[PDB]
């Protein structure tokens, strides 16, 4: 069937969409080539509709059936509870899209009778009706990028498909406990999202180095959500039903699957019927968990079909990395073609064909790669990095324009050990927060696609927990990493190292003088900037942070909230 059918009505905006970086001194102190920065709009939505629209001709085999049987047996070792209306309400982000029925995210979060009574009636409707398609809104995402006139044209906007706020709260009541516990039980060490960034890089290095002769590859499916079939979504539901669940949860999961997850009508911001979806909705609670289970199921079966030796997989939704024992260069090339053919039959063809890699640092997945540096004690440290262009372009945009859910803070958290996050992002944003007396103001940001409320003052403790103490003292960055950052500085017109060092020395002196958490920021984050370095020891308060509920993936809806 077609992933989408369209009526011809347009995907419309709900507000004015800015496309350019405004004239701003604080943003210009970050990058001067402002004309290179753009934001996508609904005007390019038809280019994205074309890319995501295609027929799926899925064929399953014994390898797929065998893997599915193993996954179902492991899902039967899970027990999940229904969340109460109150518990699901508190998981709703403060800027979550308002309901069409006269209440918003604030009303849901503060348990207003109007919001709570509406959610309870949406719940009873899911129990009583297991067939009627649930409405969804289709919107074009406005995201910021830097122009790249090598691969020509600017990026078209991404699309987001989501049901009403009332339905979203119900999805949490039925499935939040499932999506946050089931993948670890079914896929064990292969479940990518459960690892912190520091644990992820350590796992990757140890999985790689444990092989006699390693070969690895990233497998990037072209338009994963569109490749997901009605049968894939019903198989995902059969896995959920293997859990030990309450009767109402079983009924609500069956109803959400048939009415929402398998497909439904698409409505624009104007209330016009845009078409029909027969694939994964990008903005549903199960998007991340469903994509992970489906991608794992297809990949594990394709590993068997390809006869890859000692397949070790890391799965984060649609992002897949396979590490195996090499059988020789020609044999590995043949095995990869067989893997791709198997994935293609299962309705997961690649964007670009995978290439076998024999150097861990040359694999890219989730836009990231493993790089190496040394710490204050001279110890070799592996860490994850990425090209800094998109993070810096977004950082300049978010400096000049208010953004309710920022990217710079999540980027500092996820990429804390990196040369670019340390030299630029931390220096720039601590300078502004200090000057504006906003160090204590908690900000909404995203980590693994879910929303977090974080106070910038807690960054040293968060960084220590997620990356380790070494994150505050890395030196001897690789030449490849130095070049990638220097190229970005040249391209975007960012000030050089000497300028960031001067700014960081000034920021550090002011933070230290404030004492308390601000002094920890100055001491740890900016120890690189001073000649006479302070001794960095484990921060006692770091173990106080409750991170037990962290790392539940929210892509692409981002409709999960946690306050630190
Ligand atoms: C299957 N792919 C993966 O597991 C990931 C790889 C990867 C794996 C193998 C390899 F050879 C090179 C890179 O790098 C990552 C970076 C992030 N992060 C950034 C998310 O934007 S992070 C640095 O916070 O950990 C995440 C976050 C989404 C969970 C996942 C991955
Ligand atoms: C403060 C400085 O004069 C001293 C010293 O601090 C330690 C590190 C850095 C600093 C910035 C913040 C993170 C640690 N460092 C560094 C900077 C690099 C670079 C670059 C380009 C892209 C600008 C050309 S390469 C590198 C390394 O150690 O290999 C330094 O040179």
């Amino acid at each position: 069937s077609m992933s989408y059918t369209w009526t011809g009505a347009l995907i419309t905006p709900c507000a004015a969409e800015e496309t350019k970086l405004p004239i701003n001194a604080l943003s210009n102190s970050l990058l001067r080539h402002h004309n290179l920065v753009y934001a996508t709009t609904s005007r390019s939505a038809s280019l994205r509709q074309k890319k995501v629209t295609f027929d799926r001709l899925q064929v399953l085999d014994d390898h797929y059936r065998d893997v599915l049987k193993e996954m179902k047996a492991k899902a039967s070792t899970v027990k999940a509870k229904l969340l109460s209306v109150e518990e699901a309400c508190k998981l709703t982000p403060p800027h979550s899209a308002r309901s069409k029925f006269g209440y918003g995210a604030k009303d849901v979060r503060n348990l207003s009778s109007k919001a709570v009574n509406h959610i309870r009636s949406v719940w009873k409707d899911l129990l009583e009706d297991t067939e009627t398609p649930i409405d969804t809104t289709i919107m074009a995402k406005n995201e910021v990028f830097c122009v790249q006139p090598e691969k020509g044209g600017r990026k078209p906007a991404r699309l987001i498909v989501f049901p009403d706020l009332g339905v979203r709260v119900c999805e949490k009541m039925a499935l939040y406990d499932v999506v946050s516990t089931l993948p670890q039980a079914v896929m064990g060490s292969s479940y990518g999202f459960q690892y912190s960034p520091g644990q992820r890089v350590e796992f990757l290095v140890n999985a790689w180095k444990a092989k006699k002769c390693p070969m690895g590859f990233a497998y990037d499916t072209r338009c994963f959500d569109s490749t997901v079939t009605e049968n894939d979504i019903r198989v995902e539901e059969s896995i959920y039903q293997c859990c030990d669940l309450a009767p109402e949860a079983r009924q609500a999961i069956r109803s959400l699957t048939e009415r929402l997850y398998i497909g439904g009508p698409l409505t624009n911001s104007k209330g016009q019927n845009c078409g029909y979806r027969r694939c994964r909705a990008s903005g549903v609670l199960t998007t991340s968990c469903g994509n992970t289970l489906t991608c794992y199921l297809k990949a594990a079966a394709a590993c068997r079909a390809a006869k890859l030796q000692d397949c070790t997989m890391l799965v984060c939704g649609d992002d897949l990395v396979v590490i195996c024992e090499s059988a020789g260069t020609q044999e590995d090339e043949a095995s990869l073609r067989a893997f791709t053919e198997a994935m293609t039959r299962y309705s997961a063809p690649p964007g670009d064909p995978p290439k076998p890699e024999y150097d861990l640092e040359l694999i890219t997945s989730c836009s990231s790669n493993v790089s190496v540096a040394h710490d204050a004690s001279g110890k070799r440290v592996y860490y994850l990095t990425r090209d800094p262009t998109t993070p810096l372009a977004r950082a300049a945009w978010e400096t000049a324009r208010h953004t309710p859910v920022n990217s710079w803070l999540g980027n500092i958290i996820m990429y804390a050990p990196t040369l670019w996050a340390r030299m630029i992002l931390m220096t720039h944003f601590f300078s502004i927060l200090l000057a504006q007396e906003q160090l204590e103001k908690a900000l909404d940001c995203q980590i693994y696609g879910a929303c977090y409320s974080i106070e910038p003052l807690d960054l040293p403790q968060i960084i220590q927990r997620l990356h380790g103490l070494s994150a505050f003292s890395l030196h001897s960055y690789s030449p490849g990493e130095i070049n990638r950052v220097a190229s970005c500085l040249r391209k975007l017109g960012v000030p050089p190292l000497r300028v960031w060092r001067h700014r960081a020395r000034s920021v550090r002196a002011r933070l230290l003088s404030q004492g308390g958490r601000a002094a920890t920021c100055g001491k740890y984050l900016f120890n690189w900037a001073v000649r006479t370095k302070l001794k960095l020891t484990p921060i006692p308060a770091a173990s106080q942070l409750d991170l037990s509920s962290w790392f539940v993936a929210g892509y692409s809806g981002g409709d999960i909230y946690h306050s630190l």
